[PDB]
């Protein structure tokens, strides 16, 4: 009925793309409580984005952006990228979430707030030790799997257990985030954006934008291989995390993004494309179209099935062959 | 284990080769209900679709089918059409119906008794206004909903709010029927047959017919649009209806065609295509292939996920673009 | 973490390529107590089909098989089939086989101990009668199909009666043996080994290797849509089964095959191909791509529809289009 | 079905008067697990219970108990215990600890080789500071909370968090065996031995022996009131961890001993009959006469019934009266 | 972890007995919004009841009291009541009152505004009519059924029904005051107070006082069972209320005292020690002593046979013997 | 609010001593249902149980009572058994069963047919061997607990596959039989009526009445012990039974009256009061006096508990002991 809320749905559709259906879908206030929740996320995604925000003026805009909430007239007109609109319009978001009931309103300013911290942390350097692309994922993605299971659990529709296990909550966010670091390699590259660890790519090549030369087109499938080996690491807590859920609603929320991550990582790996352009999700076995990610026991089959797409595909001469089979062992035994 | 209620079961697979299997998998007493009531729906439409037989005795027929149920030996031996056999063993077919319990052979009759004095008015008359819209859908669509709900609950598998809310048990039914006529426009012509409302397809030709011509496609595009706006209004009761649903079987004999028929209206929105032919339903976003529509949840994310599907597609210079926007954002909202 | 079960799990998705997924899906216990039910009864099977060991030699080791699950040291290094490495590092998988509980041990060894003596006692007589044939099926599908419940009801997952009603669980079994039998007719020719009863074949030509002579193609037709309706009548067994199921993962791992082997029937039914190359698995209308086999009355639903898909293709000039349709519409009426 | 399994079950019922019957009510897997656990932890404590050992000769042993788990023909027939059977036939035992899923052997070794360690250093020492007897509790009690915290984790049947979390799981520990320890201080005493803090009891007398004499339990009865209190400090984490479990079976098991417990700190509070004999627990409340330890609720319940026997019986003219009051209020507050 | 807050329950535990317990056991949010409702509860019933403030005075401050939780110093000093404390403090409770969600303020201020409304104006008369008894135990009982009810939808641990409800929640304090006020009758004489309804024990003796006569015994005893039977019949709104309760620890808070009362009740009945002592509540039975009251099936149970209990030492020369019976019939059957 | 159910409920309060409270707590149709089919149970068993009856007039009358249940004017005024106001007033009962619904009449009845053929067929005959004392429990006891189990599915409050294991329904029902026929020696003898199997106190004594001379008191133990050895045996079917239980209000009613068995057999085990008097049952140890008999794991506990009091007890003079010890130790391992 709302205008404003009308509003905040407007645009949840608008920055959103594959994941406002199944907000929208989830049951009684966790519907309103993450749709509000994932438009400050994009409001403060923004502001780290455009780098048309000197980094002097774009520190305190992190770090105080939790302290907006409050602000009832506060909004950002400067910005120059394209989901500016959550930033330009930000009390109409402001007001739905002095609205939430204030149990959600202390886990999304929380996240904010230590979000704001780390985002501003890595504004002025890039990624070294893999330790720290574990880092910065924690700031920009665990967090908001932290943030999301907490929502859960405030709203009493999961146990209190989902949002007390932040460890796995994490992995949730840092799987979604290194998949889609690792996909965007080319589209942040022609962006001036780099995520790749350093302390990784620099045993392939000089410049991290140098894997876009198909002159070193094998390093870097190399490089593109042993970070998805990393990545893979996760899902083992990924199982654990939505082995736990008992809310269809969430369930649902939760386990469609990151089937689509494996199935990504997967379309991914060893794939040259990755660095010419962009890679197309396709299909693996019958099963994956037979059982759909709607229950837990089908979420494992379609994820191992996954995991042999990539398993039967592993070159012996990869640098990383080996540690790549372990964790497949590991995830498909264990 | 009868020969009557297995010839039974064999007419609905000829007559209902779409809703047959998910009829038979329903849960006890609601199966043999459920196939016996569209072996009757299926006779009479049987009978008014057949153009041979004069309106004189049409009429009568359409207005007394309801009490041909309780009479042993009535047959229609005359018919033309190709399911007639329903119509030439009827016999058989109203054994297994006095065979029901009491209450269903209520519900069955009452619906038969009102939809032969409707399908009689429309005899001899077009479509006007877009209330003998939602008259005639209710007639020949909306009634089977407010019976099937009926059924549902008369077996106690749903609670008693499924057979008392009438109006969204018919809203169930006039999504699916206004979205045929809305698909089925073409060969509708092709079959000397209109059901678009006049009082809608009048404001931008002379007729109906006129849509079928090469050289009023922009028009035609532009009813079609609005019709759709118009169909859109019901998926609230749609999904609220469904949201209801405590059984399974019955969950999926319901929620399947509202699905189908969303994306049939995702695929129709601003296509010329309608008026080339049959138009082609579109796969879907990932979202969508990672869910079926077995759980609610999922299948509100289906739906949302084709109201997008809608939104984006919606251009300013159409006629409508500013209703089909509202609808489909306070659907959202909701 | 046991690296000899991971060895084991990586033998699982080397022979049992699909079910693999599914298995590794299982719930807790049966997810280990399956994979090395598998392994075993593939390493037997091996042992059956390997051709180049005399029967002489070979009926030893079938007999003893099951207490070779005792012998440590125990491997076989002299077959020359593909799946070969389960016998030559059977050690490492009877390791993790007496690392079972007890009780699954004792399941396990039952079926190979039957089956071995099942297994040699037909490497010297072909199979005759249908009563041959289920006799067959029995000693390679059934009993597995009858282990497999026993696993269920006492890992407590399932009901106890599961495993203790051996028909049905004998009928999910034969209906899987039969289909992949009448699917594999060639491949299963060229290879020296002929599954099909003598008594049905015999009364369509002198040998069964003639229907693959193109020119009484027209001949085997006949006998394949024979055998098929031989199958079919194990559904409504299948249905009873997979109607008791209630853990999800366990209903998942059960369904699904029936669900391709139904698939599989309905695609060879009247086909000519299944005696000229590699017959593929066709689609199913558009209501039954919107299910899919994880609850029973999407199962149901599933099933019906391949039904139709056959009992609609039945030519009235085929010697089996009675008995082709008595049991179709059996099964439409349960 | 085996002998040997038998066999431990008999010894879990000669060892444990009270603790067999819920162990056996242990759903699926953690009821062997646990039965098993139960008894090596029984035939470790019965090595460091026999005087007729040499320290020289004890040590290794128990260092070295874990060990024997992995050695088939271990066995001591020297002990002169009431439990030696465990001993004298601890192949038994050992056998189906080897039957055990490795993961739970792993955890009950583990904790046999750190609890035996402990054990060891105990032997030549007494319990001098408090914080001194908290690691001896850890050695004896707490461990076997961790270890029972980390099957039940291991089987699934519990959160991950349950097995993670040890600081509450050692409290769990702590809890049962300082009340233990308090209750038993006659007993102890006559049997030689002393756990008391000496810390503590020093500041009382000269001899913890002293305690015993009739001119003195004024001064016995301030230090008792005084380790209570310690104890106490416990309870918050008892909360915590019995909050986390989800299994009933397993709640059971917890909950109970912890409630019977507080029960016992509440019937020997500024109690004199402690220095004269054992105590009896005569009765709970009416709240906690309608109420059993079955559901959380319930327990939180009738831990603060204890509470507030405790909170009215605390004299003003005790020593640690003060702080009594303050752990109490704490408790209760949160 | 405020000292306010701690304070507060130790007041909690100070001043209700059969209530601290349950109340700190309730979850979340309820926990201390029930604690501090209990404690101004108490705090108005302290004024209500001491005879030491001449009306005139007592009017107002009970007229007056919802307001003083807003008036951050108020307290009374003149009080000469055991509980005082709760009032010579009761800005420590106003100030903790404050502190809660406004929506659980809303619901206490407004009862505390009735509730004064109701004392004072009954502090002018005594109880007449059943009707009247009916209403004054409505102002002190019936309205904290209504307060505490609209508490538990207002944290919505449990449905709104259970704060819509009006009259249910009604019985539900009527239930309790009724138990009290008959077992209290001596208690209260002796304290200068009446509160048995006059129309009733008027027909028995010419004074209220009359049953505290040794004299008046047996007609004491009559009258005890009119009341008895009065208030057997606000059980079918009882178990009617705790039948729709879905949290845990609420229903041990609403389950426990209302089973109390029945025993009470069932204790009192035909008992003519309510008028020399206190009646010592006959514990359960074989069938009662294998339950408790943490599920509704067993709180039923235990109705039940405390039903059966009083009607089988019903005596028909009793005046009420006839609807002793009648009701307990009710109850039995419905 | 119906004259007759309250009459039947008032029989049902009369006739069954303790059920009756549990009965009443069955949830929603089960009821009524259950207490109706308690009290027809309890007329066709006054009758049988009639010495005052012929035998070729109490044979048609319990071959044909389910029959009576039809005819509203049927009534018995002949019996002189205690509880003959079933029969007297039977038309009361039977209105009543008539207002069940069909499903319900269908079991009911056909249980007292089979019954009644069971019942007649052994006022003829006495119970001679051991499977024939099956048969009869079977039919005075079994049957009930078939009856109630498909009433429980019937009702849809239990799985279907509650009602469908009729053998475990059966032990449930045989296991109390046992255990009443054993605790009722004296009375049963004092009656002129013999139970017990022959063959057991045949290898005795020649008058199974000798028992009751205290000359042959051993003999009369032995025997005692070696029937409740053949009770034991069902133990597991009854732990089975009530884990499928899912319906709380269900699991009380057939739990209990399981658990005070097996608190009798216990109770009577090698006990020589029972030729002498009536023997009741005692207390349980520590841990039982907090598990109400209403989870399965606290049933369990309690089950293993009564099995340990009993092993504790086994003379190893008692010829029937090792078998009393071989059947626990095999509940032990359950
Ligand atoms: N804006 C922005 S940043 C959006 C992408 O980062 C995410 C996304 C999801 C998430 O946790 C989920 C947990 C379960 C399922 C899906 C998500 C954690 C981090
Ligand atoms: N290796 C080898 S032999 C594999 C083929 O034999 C089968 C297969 C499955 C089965 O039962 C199942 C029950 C339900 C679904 C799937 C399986 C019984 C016999």
């Amino acid at each position: 009925l709302s205008s404003s809320l009308k509003t905040c749905y407007k645009y949840l559709n608008q920055t959103s793309r594959s994941f406002a259906a199944v907000i929208q879908a989830l049951d009684g206030e966790m519907r309103n409580a993450v749709c509000i929740f994932y438009l400050v996320l994009r409001a403060l995604d923004t502001l780290e984005d455009d780098m048309t925000i000197s980094v002097e003026k774009k520190v305190p805009l992190l770090h105080n952006f939790h302290s907006f909430l409050y602000q009832p007239d506060w909004r950002f007109m400067e910005s120059k990228e394209k989901d500016r609109q959550v930033l330009e319009d930000f009390p109409t978001i402001s007001l739905e979430f002095r609205n939430l009931a204030e149990k959600y309103q202390t886990v999304i300013a929380d996240i904010c707030r230590r979000m704001g911290i780390g985002m501003a942390e890595f504004l002025d350097k890039h990624v070294t030790s893999e330790q720290e692309w574990d880092k910065y994922c924690h700031y920009v993605a665990g967090l908001v799997g932290i943030g999301l299971s907490r929502l859960f659990s405030a709203s009493e529709f999961e146990d209190p257990l989902v949002g007390e296990d932040t460890e796995r909550a994490n992995s949730m966010g840092l799987f979604l985030q290194k998949t889609n670091i690792i996909r965007d390699y080319l589209e942040d590259q022609q962006g001036g954006r780099e995520f790749w660890p350093q302390e990784v790519w620099s045993r392939y090549v000089k410049k991290l934008g140098d894997f876009a030369l198909p002159e070193n087109i094998d390093l870097a499938v190399q490089c593109l291989n042993e970070l998805i080996t990393n990545a893979l690491h996760h899902i083992p807590d990924v199982i654990t995390y939505l082995s736990r859920l008992r809310n269809q609603s969430v369930f649902n929320f939760c386990a469609i993004p990151q089937v689509m991550a494996i199935a990504t990582l997967a379309a991914c790996y060893n794939n040259q494309q990755v660095f010419k352009g962009a890679v197309l999700i396709r299909l693996g076995q019958a099963v994956t179209l037979m059982m759909d990610a709607t229950n837990m026991p089908a979420v494992k089959a379609i994820i191992y099935q996954y995991m042999e797409e990539i398993y039967h595909r592993i070159p012996d001469s990869n640098p990383s062959s080996s540690k790549t089979r372990q964790i497949i062992s590991t995830i498909r035994t264990q």
